[PDB]
């Protein structure tokens, strides 16, 4: 008889899950498995993202229970848990979604060898990205495209991505009864208190496939908004109703299928002939993700500067004081400190908000290495993605993909074009909620009578700016010039 395991790592969904469909085919018992390292925190992981993962597992648990099954959360390392449950459950097939991250390739190769020793068939479909990224490299002549323009031409020669896979059956083969490793008390979804976190999560975005599909339908409620979507023209100060889809955390964990997203976009584009085109369209945003996944998976040391063949070697400053002020949202620029506060409280900011803080830290003002601001994002972002966090930090720091270092965002003027009253600043920096709009972007310029009346004295209630932007940006720009010619 066929006993199969569907191993969840990413792809935390039932829709468009060809690995799940294969595991259920002709199966007598199916074991939905997620593997959890109970010592992961005793090692840089905010409770916002980890609770988002736990909420996504609870959603999977309810979706399996409704179909006669149960999600098994196994504690331990996969190289140890799988050899045991292979024999205990009589497993004949192991199915999981392909993953191209560096740690995943090392981990999955070992499990494959353990599966071969136990006579277990391994099926690993691709469904996390739009395409087989190795096929894109092969069709381009053996190397990944290094510009978005050549990448868009490549995917148009290849054609449409595969359609989303059918829904799983209404009833699933359950796990076998009375298996010791499947005991309910040892395979349940833990809470954030039980894994060791002391402070609760503060983000407003709930994890899970159900929430992902609900947010997807909300985005497509106005097809003209989807058709005319232009990414650079969206508002980074919009927080009550964010200017973009905020589907990145669901696409990161796989709660939402990228192919389903792409299939719904083409349905709208077929009825709106003047729809936006890449790279600014909504489809172009999925292509940015596909582009960085393709170039990152094929480039050594992609998450670092040294040994990275695509990254420029710039002599960044080792300045712990600047990094600490930026990390702790006390730079003295309310626009910067408000975004960094949104990073810690929500785990998500608009793309152009990430532009503002990443430029300020690196090539714009502080000249701190993009690797340092990266690890800050890796801790707090609920949508943190190994390849997307990397490539965008190299973009913003003019280390790769982007080379126009004379374009420096002003930490004072940028947000004022969108939000002159500073509604975004007052929401995330309530210490400035009474400051008049004339000074809310430059509170050090307000007269003291205004600072006292507003209850926000610069240097006592809110810090003075750590740098002069005109002096700092002039120095950084000229140094980047010395870095770029000496290359
Ligand atoms: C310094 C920096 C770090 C970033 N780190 C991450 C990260 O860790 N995870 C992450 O998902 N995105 C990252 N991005 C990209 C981008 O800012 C987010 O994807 C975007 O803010 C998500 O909002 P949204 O889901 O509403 O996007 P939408 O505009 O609605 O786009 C839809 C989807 O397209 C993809 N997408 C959009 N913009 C990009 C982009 N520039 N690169 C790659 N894919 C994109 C995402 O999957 C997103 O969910 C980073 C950008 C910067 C500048
Ligand atoms: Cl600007």
């Amino acid at each position: 008889v066929k006993n199969s395991i569907i191993w969840f790592r990413k792809g935390l969904r039932l829709h468009d899950n060809p690995a799940l469909l294969e595991a259920c085919k002709d199966a007598k018992h199916v074991y939905p498995v997620f593997v959890l390292d109970p010592h992961f925190l005793q090692q840089k992981v905010s409770v916002n993202r980890y609770n988002f993962l736990l909420e996504s597992l609870e959603d999977l648990q309810r979706s399996f229970q409704a179909r006669g099954s149960r999600l098994l959360v196994l504690r331990g390392k996969p190289e140890e848990v799988f050899p045991r449950v292979f024999r205990e459950w009589g497993v004949t097939q192991l199915c999981f979604e392909h993953d191209t991250e560096p740690y995943a390739k090392v981990r999955d190769a070992a499990v494959r060898r353990l599966a071969a020793e136990a006579g277990v068939e391994v099926v690993t479909p691709i469904s996390h990205t739009l395409y087989d990224t190795d096929m894109l490299v092969a069709r381009n002549g053996g190397a990944a495209p290094l510009t978005m323009q050549s990448f868009t031409k490549l995917v148009d020669r290849v054609g449409d991505p595969p359609a989303p896979a059918p829904d799983p059956p209404a009833a699933m083969p359950p796990p076998a009864e009375d298996m010791p490793s499947a005991a309910p008390a040892a395979t349940g979804v833990p809470t954030w208190q039980e894994v060791g976190f002391k402070e609760p999560p503060l983000t407003v975005f709930k994890g899970g496939e159900t929430e992902a599909l609900a947010r997807l339908e909300a985005a497509f409620q106005d097809p003209k908004w989807v058709a005319g979507f232009q990414k650079p023209d969206t508002d980074p100060s919009a927080w009550e109703k964010p200017a973009t889809t905020v589907l990145s955390p669901y696409l990161k964990f796989g709660c939402l299928s990228a192919r389903l997203f792409h299939a719904r976009l083409l349905e709208v584009y077929r009825r709106h002939p003047a729809h936006s085109q890449p790279p600014v369209s909504l489809r172009g945003q999925l292509l940015w993700r596909e582009f960085f996944y393709t170039v990152g998976s094929t480039t050594p040391n992609f998450h670092r500067m040294a040994g990275n063949p695509v990254c420029k070697q710039i002599d960044w400053d080792d300045n712990p004081e600047f990094l600490a002020a930026w990390r702790e949202a006390r730079t003295g620029f309310p626009w910067i400190d408000a975004i960094m506060t949104q990073l810690v409280t929500w785990g998500w900011m608009h793309h152009l908000a990430r532009h503002s803080v990443a430029c300020f830290l690196t090539r714009g003002d502080l000249y701190v290495s993009w690797e340092r601001g990266m690890e800050v994002f890796e801790e707090h972002l609920i949508d943190q993605d190994h390849y997307l966090n990397a490539a965008n930090w190299m973009w913003l720091s003019a280390s790769a993909f982007f080379s126009q270092y004379f374009r420096v965002y002003s930490p004072v003027v940028f947000g004022k074009k969108y939000d002159p009253e500073g509604r975004f600043i007052r929401k995330f920096l309530p210490v400035l909620k009474d400051m008049p709009a004339k000074y809310i972007y430059e509170p050090w310029t307000a007269p003291l009578e205004v600072q006292r009346k507003a209850g926000c004295v610069v240097g006592r209630d809110y810090p003075a700016p750590i740098v002069d932007h005109a002096v700092a940006s002039k120095a950084c720009i000229a140094r980047m010039a010395a870095a770029y010619r000496r290359s």
